[PDB]
């Protein structure tokens, strides 16, 4: 009715006796056209986009042409960042897998919906098997298994909702009720989601205490011990310490075990937040550096970082999951939306399986180790100068690094680098981030693409040094 | 390495065209794969055909063939919302634009997570969901941010709420003496208890208010209640009235809820996840009356807008409560506020491309026309239920919801349960017709939510003459 009728385009809909199937898929044929165009063509874009500004937004009365949307893609996707580019060497954003992007478009086009095992059949399960799968390659055990969630801070709330229900009992009466007040245990390095989540829980922000972690930015086992006592002696009450197996700002790893030993020894939940580094899970040759991993309670991965997955696809993983029937789900095999924070859910499952599958455990080993080849040679390239200072040694394909000239007062470093970067854009096309770190501006390459290059490399220092000597 | 024997040719896609003629020969075969799926789903059923063993990750690289005889199981294996017969819950087939504009969105691969991640979609979001809350009637202050699933938008809204009442972002609440609650209609979703659990409130602060039989929130009920709480010794700071309840569809009395929360100095949220697609329709939008006055609303365009899932936002009247009462005190090099520091999620899916895609290609004259073909069929099903005395109604409909079920004289009401579910059963397999069947008043229901835009007449006809074979 709605679809003869004049107030509906055409194709607004697939129908589903195939009667406009000739007008869809030639509407389809050129969306799929201009992507392919831009991305078989990606290295003809900048890293970042040109600056254009947008005005006020009017939803329209009546229906845009197919001209109109068409322009809007062309122009959305002009003006995004660009991570196909070689020269995007700055975040924990990669280009996509293939599978990841033809996944998307599976899991829109049967639009299911992972709240319930009836509205997601095959999903649901498929996820569940393979998250048990996952659980067996970080050595949880027999009893692990975990849920799919829409980004790693997700991830973060929901191991900390639960290590919170754990030690306080608090899913029905909450916690309002209690005298001492509740804390967490994290690296001075550790994700702002900690706090945010922290906040969330109704612990508040300062309930993260913040460990010392080393010149090298792990975290400091001695200064975890001295903070629980610490803690307890000044009537808090600590539930959980959260290790992190690679560090947003300069990817490295806590050391796992220590970590863990000390919060089993005071009855701490033990949170790995693996976000980036459970990647490592997939190389032999780097794995190692998860030790103790394995003990965790519980681990926050994101393959949307490190195994190339489309945004958002991240997951908690419980060594007992089991817990979140006990000290999650509300009062009322398991509808998902019953043990998650999300209740509907898109379908990330469906890229994440695509794409491992297509990729397999090989591959990742190998773009693992080019990875690290990559961030080696930005190492080198920083001992070989006085004038740059590494943050620390490297853990994984991460490497924080800044000008420290000097020739120029200390309170200009963080103009000289700032300069740098986007000196290096502006002219090299290459992209590093800048963050604040130990209170100053520090570059930052995240070495993902698997199109960046040692000439890539060499060309940043190239222009580095031609920066350095005016 | 791409140039490696440990990758396929297409694993990714080169960025100067070295492997152009073989990645678009893998993407057309997805793509006319799903094609034919969406436009032959009419002759899959609403439900797929009736358990999998142990999942292992592969070493090597899968064939392009096994990756497509995986998606073909997938599809096959998939509810079908498609199938004109789908008509029992809010999950619609998706709107064209929307599965190409999540295809959009995953090849750039941006992140909502900060401006300099998605340059063109921060600011894009930022100014969408100004209009919305515009066409809500929220006030020039009037912001949000787009989440994935309503239940985020829930607790982000009870988040700013208790932050505000109790000034517990750096502090936490542990300190209170005094439990905080929460009022909301018997009615109304769970997505309140679940939220009350993560922000430290307990599954218990979500204190239920009576409603009519018509499942509407008693507005005398509420006042009873929040008297109750502060004679009881807790502290009231919110309530949650339901534009669009899940179970029957029904709507709150959102101007008299709103006057009886702003006289108790309580925030005033309104679930309108459902129902807030109305704001579409000049000829239905009367039903949100009040909704223009409330604090926060919660809508989820994945629902009655036909957005692939996930699409839903928080809105608050003063978008700068975020600044104030949510965002950590404080990755990246305007004054532009990234987006993730005001939100629960951190990295975000660019939602922003299915929906602006969505909405420019439907149109509010679309939504209008859509809204009514909706309400136009729910009304036949009230027509149907009314003609047979031994089906009752759950209560008058406000959308395009109808919760109905047989409760026959010749049998006993212990037996009702079961009368119900085999009718439901046989509908799915002899009729091809899908309805919900949620617990509600301790009974199981029959429940139709008529969404989808190839629902016809004859498919109701359909229903109730298999309805009538069942009773005879
Ligand atoms: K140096
Ligand atoms: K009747």
């Amino acid at each position: 009715n709605a679809m003869d009728s004049r107030f509906l385009p055409a194709t607004a809909f697939i129908d589903p006796e195939g009667r406009n199937r000739n007008e869809v898929e030639r509407l389809v044929q050129q969306v799929v056209d201009l992507i392919l165009a831009k991305l078989t063509g990606a290295a003809e874009r900048p890293p970042m986009p040109e600056t254009v500004l947008p005005g006020p937004i009017t939803i329209p009365e009546a229906a845009a042409t197919e001209a109109t949307l068409l322009q809007a893609i062309r122009d959305m996707v002009d003006g995004s960042m660009n991570p196909a580019n070689p020269g995007y060497i700055g975040h924990m954003d990669p280009m996509p897998a293939t599978m990841a992007i033809l996944g998307d478009l599976v899991a829109a086009a049967v639009n299911n919906n992972m709240l319930s095992l009836e509205m997601s059949p095959s999903f649901s399960r498929l996820e569940t098997l393979l998250l048990r799968a996952i659980a067996g390659l970080f050595g949880l055990g027999e009893q692990a298994g975990g849920v799919l969630t829409s980004g790693g801070s997700l991830a973060n709330l929901q191991a900390l909702a639960v290590a919170r229900n754990v030690a306080f009992d608090s899913v029905e009466p909450g916690i309002t009720g209690l005298a001492q007040r509740p804390v967490i245990f994290a690296s001075e390095a550790a994700h702002t989601s900690l706090q945010k989540a922290a906040m969330l829980l109704g612990l508040g922000t300062a309930a993260v205490i913040p460990v010392r972690a080393t010149a090298d930015s792990r975290m400091d086992p001695e200064d975890l011990r001295a903070r629980i006592d610490q803690a307890r002696g000044a009537g808090q009450h600590p539930f959980c310490v959260v290790a992190t197996a690679g560090t947003t700002t300069t990817g490295n790893i806590d050391p796992l075990a220590e970590i863990g030993a000390i919060a089993r020894e005071h009855g701490l939940w033990f949170h790995v937040d693996a976000a980036y580094g459970g990647a490592l899970v997939f190389s032999e040759r780097h794995r190692w550096r998860l030790a103790g991993i394995e003990q965790a309670d519980s681990i926050t991965f994101n393959p949307q970082k490190w195994l190339y997955v489309a945004k958002t696809c991240a997951m908690v993983l419980f060594r007992d999951a089991g817990v979140l029937e006990r000290a999650f789900r509300i009062p009322a095999f398991i509808n998902l939306g019953e043990i998650g924070v999300q209740g509907t859910r898109h379908a990330d499952v469906v890229k994440l399986w695509l794409t491992l599958q297509h990729i397999g455990q090989q591959g990742y080993a190998r773009l693992i180790d080019d990875g690290y080849r990559l961030a080696e040679r930005v190492v080198e390239g920083v001992r070989q100068r006085p004038f740059l200072r590494l943050a620390g040694e490297i853990d994984t394909n991460i490497v924080c690094f800044r000008g420290e000239p000097d020739w120029l007062p200390a309170e200009r470093w963080d103009d000289w680098n700032a300069a740098l970067q986007a000196l290096l854009l502006r002219e090299g096309k290459i992209f590093l981030s800048l963050p604040v770190y130990r209170g100053g501006r520090w570059l930052r390459a995240v070495l993902l693409n698997p199109y960046t290059t040692d000439a890539v490399i060499d060309a940043m220092f190239k222009q580095i040094d031609r920066f350095a000597g005016r």
